[PDB]
Parts: C-alpha cells; structure tokens; sequence
C-alpha cells in the first residue's frame, strides 16, 4: 500500500486517497540505513509546461525520509515529521520516471537526516532532497 | 486560466485540470511583481497516511506559487522561470480547512528572483514556510 | 561583551577570543521577537578577493539568532542550539558595515526560527539566512 | 599558497593571513575538480562564548572549501565562482581537536555547482553538513 512500512493497523487515508497514492509513488527498498522510492511521470506529476513538477521531487523525498524514518521509530513508541526539506534542482524531466534514493547520513534522538537523490531514467541527478526529520515520542 | 495562473500564454502544454496543482486544488488569489497569494482545500488528495496535510503539499504550493509569480513578469520579457531552490520548513501540521500561502519579493536579479513563502491555516498559525529561489533564463526556444 | 545578553555569570570563553571577537561582532538591540546586530568590515571579515566571506554572513546570523533565543530560554533551565543555518547571497560586499536584523516568526517548544537580513551601508539586502534552533533541556 | 588555496592568479587582494580563514587558521588538503579537503585546528578564535565550535566556522570553511575547489577549475577559462547558498546542519558539536572537511561535487552545470560537504571531529563523527551551490558567471572584468 504504495509499499509503505506496515507498522500501524489502521490508517487514516487509504493509500490510494493520499497525494502519494493520487500521483504514484511507490517504496520499493527500506532499510534503517537506505531506502527507495520511485513514480512514473503521468500529467498527475507535471506542472502546466510539460515538466515533472518541483514540488512532486520535494514529496516523494519527504515521504521517502520520513516513511524510512517511521519504519524505525514507530515501534519504540515515537513519532517522525519533516522539519526541514531543502530541494535543489539540476535538471528537468519531461517524461520517463523519477527515482529517489534515501541515504541516512545522522541518526539522534530527536533528528534523523537523509541525504535524498533525484534521478531520471538515463541516471542523471535530476534534483537533490537534504531531509530532516524529527523525532518525538508518540501521542498516545 | 485554470488555478488561475498568470496567463502569458495562448496555449500550455498541460491543462490545469490534469496537473498536480489542479488535482490538488490550488488557486491563485492575488498576483502583483512583489506578492502573490493561493490557497488550497485540504482534502484526503493533500494528505499523507497519517491524515495531515503532506509536507511535499507546502512545498509544492510555494514552488507553484514563487515560480508562476516570477512567469508572470518575465514572460513576455522573453526569459523563463524554472525553480532551482525550495527550502520548506515545518513548524505545525494541518488536519483540515485550507493551506493559504503568501509569497513576498525579497530579491528580483538577473539571473535569480527570491521569494520568501509563509503557509498558514484557517486560524492564521504559521505552519510551513519556504524559502523560494528561481532562476530567471532566456527562453531556450 | 559583544553586548551578548548576560544571562550566566561564567562564560567558557571571553568575547574577545571567540570567533565574534575576533572578527568585531556585536549585538544593537535584543528583544524576544526581534534583534539586531552589526560588524565593520576589516580585512579579517573577508576572503581573499577582497570581499566579505559567504562564512562571515552565516556567523553573524548564526550568534544573532541563537543569542537572541539563549536571551529568552537560559533562565527558563533551556539551552538553544542552531540546528539549520541556511544563507542565500545576492550581493557582495566589499567595505563599509554589515548589519543583520533578526524577526522571530516561530517560538515552539524544542525550535525556534528566524529570518535575518543582512544589509549593506546603502541599505541593500545582500543575503538572508533562515535560522533553526534547536531548544533542550539544558544539561545541569 | 597561503591556506594552499588553488593558486590561479599571481596577485590576490588580500593575503591568507589577514584574511577570515588565515585568521581562524584554515587549511586546504587535497584538491580535485570533484572532491577537496580542508581542516582547521579548534581554537578559541574558532569558538564561540560557550565553549564550542561556533556554528558560523562550519558554514564558512564548507563555503570557501566548496567555493575555491569551484575556482581551481574556472578560474583559468575565465569564469568567476561565489557561493549562492550554503545551507548548513547541524548534528554534533566540536568542544576540541580539528574540524575536518570533505567537500563533493554532484552537479557541475554551466552557471552552478553543488558540493555535498561533510564536517567531521576527530573520531570521524559527521558533526555538521553543508549544501553548497555555487554560481559560476563570467569574470566582469
């Protein structure tokens, strides 16, 4: 259900209701350290000039971070929320995919960080997410 | 126009209907050289799973909004509007209501304008801000 | 000393040795929501090609902003830390004064934000910096 | 050269020792077009009043690291190389020893540059960050 960590029983949206499930992304690789995610390029992603738009590299690295971060936490009893996502953008894509990989650079008690990359179907860093996260203890 | 975007063109590649804005619902309100206003109403479209408001939402918000603000004076000078930085930082969630974003000129460039985004909810909080720097370019055709 | 707000009665470190000493920093007004602080430009606030150092905007905004937070939470048994310093620059500097205005716009209970300008002797914005920092519970 | 900056040019306005990084002490290791090194030995000119490495000397040996390792390799086809953004986070602080940096490059485009900077203490610990983008423009004279 896009593949994102199954740690709760319920949700409350569906996948399929949810931006990440309305545009396409998918988790395909979690671990602690690392994670994945990718999408196709649909009109869904674009802005009205043809291109995937900023904002849909910014989300798919804030799900990604985030989510990979939940897949840690949330049995210890803590919750995680963005604090901070700094997108920066090298290059277009018109069409094709876009493909994140989340690499876990700090791990605190109260912040984890990703270093998120961006690529096209050719490979090329197409935009880069540095995500921060924070951590807090759960509401009951 | 559709989300009623700067209209500075007689045809777009993409209808607004069919685009991330206009699936999630983003409106253009006010639009001048140094401000510009939009908002949005939550609905599940704009959630993540855990029934708040997706924080890629704000940061797509604020790069529509500085982006377009910026088209709207270039166009037709003949450059483009591409973003090449959007910095979001998360102060509070939102459950419900609306996301309304105000995008205030801070730097107008050459080569980049910087447009300071807050996000606030239904009661006025600040909840989201992002920090927008465009690159300003010559229409590469 | 510097003019930074005296809140402990021992300082690790006498402003004359810290790096804002150093380089002339120092703090005009201070209140919760808003502060000021300026510096002459020497040649120890430059770069050798004789313009003022990308690094040098980033400290100034970095003490503001995390002074003007320790100004308010130190007595209140809370220790601040910048966790965020991001700066962007439109345009250099090479002699007269920088000054820096802080506006706090979020106070929670573990961040606080604010956004500095960085103005020239004519008034100019030359870079801003978003400043995030952390408050915890200081350590005894 | 002084600081073992990239020496491209026979003259520079100011030199090493009076500058901001000869005056904290910082110092260049390694230099390639996609990955440079620099260090600084911790100091009270480094710190700040509470006894730690001031927040200001990571931003600013990530910026002259990311931003010289630009101008070894524009220099000299007439390009100049100044920092457009640093964003810089924060993980651990340094209370002593040296300040270690290793400096990326992931994006080389025409008008900028993005280097990954790491800071590390010395136990190898990440103690700092720094995104830095780098405009690249032609020298304006």
């Amino acid at each position: 259900g896009g593949n994102l960590p199954d740690v709760a029983s319920h949700y409350p949206v569906a996948y399929e209701q949810t931006l990440d499930g309305t545009v396409g992304f998918v988790i395909d690789e979690m671990t602690p350290e690392r994670a994945t995610a990718s999408v196709e390029v649909t009109d869904t992603l674009r802005q009205r000039w043809g291109l995937v738009h900023g904002g849909a590299y910014c989300a798919l690295a804030q799900m990604l971070a985030t989510e990979a971060t939940v897949a840690v936490v949330h049995e210890k009893g803590m919750m995680a929320v963005g604090q901070s996502n700094h997108t920066s953008f090298f290059r277009p894509v018109k069409e094709g995919h876009v493909r994140a990989e989340a690499v876990r650079i700090h791990a605190g008690s109260t912040t984890w960080f990703w270093d998120v990359s961006l690529r096209d179907d050719a490979g090329r860093l197409c935009a880069v997410s540095s995500m921060s996260i924070a951590v807090r203890p759960r509401r009951d």
